């Protein structure tokens, strides 16, 4: 715009540990389907999207835990209809690391969680005007923590 | 299209839904005079902000009753920006409010305002900034959004 | 990082080098008041713009002459938007100025004002909505710039 | 509102009412890959785009017909970045096309490709990026818009 040759995008975040290996899908156009896999005794493990890119499905890098033992879910929506209105959790201790322990997405539709433990320190972020069309973050054994792209 | 511009709002934290306030978006904040009881809630709330480089001073929201501590946070804009905001919503004679505010710079804490109990709840930004506030005040601040832009 | 709030700007329409000015950005747009004349150029240019639901009065960005007839663009705010501007850019006395503005909404289109020859340029917005303008004016506009949101 | 993310769209430039075609936005452009003919107007049209750090190969949109000239105009993404798109329309056969093109950069200017005659159009940005292009195709390019952001 002024400096670079990439675009901006508002950034929320992270909640989690305050600094695994790091990743960053960076913005879209939109959400399709969510992808994730949590531990009811521990936390978040695997984290997906597909996104919307201009009206096409593109299918996110799966960002996966060093560790098994954890139960998929897919949130798949019924884009774009139906769009992400809040996205809240829990951050806490596991193993003397700080980690994101649940999430829930709620839409226009429904609520779709909590995933995890919900025990710890919560947080939320609900959207009044606007859409997330992004996550970063970083995953070790659970996920470490995350952040959102958000845009009009 | 509406013929007014739009920008990325993020809330409400507090009661889901006082007299209802919205300052609506501006370039920055310069100051925020807030005004809190450290037996209840958040009460008082008004900004002056930042518009083109020069200061807007912002409607004054007050509560319906008195009582309360003001306190005047004056930022050194546009070198200093908010970066995080924090607080917490509980209940107060039954009704839902921001009983507590925290406003963390790229240089110091304001803050925490109020009674620290309840529901803790935080937004930190990454890239961008708080550019506006609405919400809702009765006795006590109902709840509040922010304006966020690039 | 700035600690200022960034919106799309796209020009300099005009010289591409009078006294600067910069309105800055704001929610929409509720009247234009300019000066034309028919042999050389334009030369006033005002803006009330709206802000947050109120009118916002820009500084009149005056000529360093006299001998314009002026013009009162006055929208119906909010159901009333600019969707093109358009003009013309040449030489007059050895500088390059605007030498005509129209602006079309989606109601009316006003203008042509000024001299229609020269170098036409023309911004049709599919999607978005001028916000602001900032340009220089010496004899006669020089150059103007406009701020584009969503 | 929807489910999809909207960015400012400036245009058309060309016929005002071939092949629709509408490539959406991305995060910046790495390759545009476009053909002409000096003697009539704008062909065939195709973007490598930025992707979030990668390339995204867009669709090619074809003219019709064949005799076009083909010309790769490869960025040294990011550094370098369109900062001004300019060009012509007129009539070629009868329709309102595309005639030439011209795309600066923050490092050099490539083009004009086509035919530089009819009536100019420029857009230069002051702050924003061109990070997308919709318009039409049939012999000639009919039209074109461009995705603008920050």
């Amino acid at each position: 715009a002024e400096q670079s040759g990439k675009s901006q995008t508002v950034i929320v975040g992270p909640w989690g540990a305050q600094v695994g290996k790091a990743f960053d899908d960076g913005a879209f156009t939109g959400i399709r389907e969510i992808n994730l896999s949590y531990n009811k005794e521990t936390a978040i493990g695997d984290f997906q999207v597909i996104y919307d890119l201009n009206g096409s499905p593109f299918v996110g890098q799966n960002h996966t835990s060093f560790i098994t033992g954890f139960t998929p879910v897919k949130i798949s929506l019924d884009f774009p209809s139906e769009y992400i209105i809040e996205v809240s959790g829990h951050t806490g201790k596991v193993s003397g690391y700080v980690v994101v322990r649940s999430l829930a997405f709620k839409t226009n539709k429904k609520t779709y969680g909590p995933y995890g433990v919900t025990s710890g320190t919560p947080f939320n972020l609900p959207i009044e005007n606007g859409l997330i069309v992004g996550f970063k973050g970083s995953i070790g054994y659970w996920l470490d923590y995350f952040s959102m792209y958000l845009s009009l």
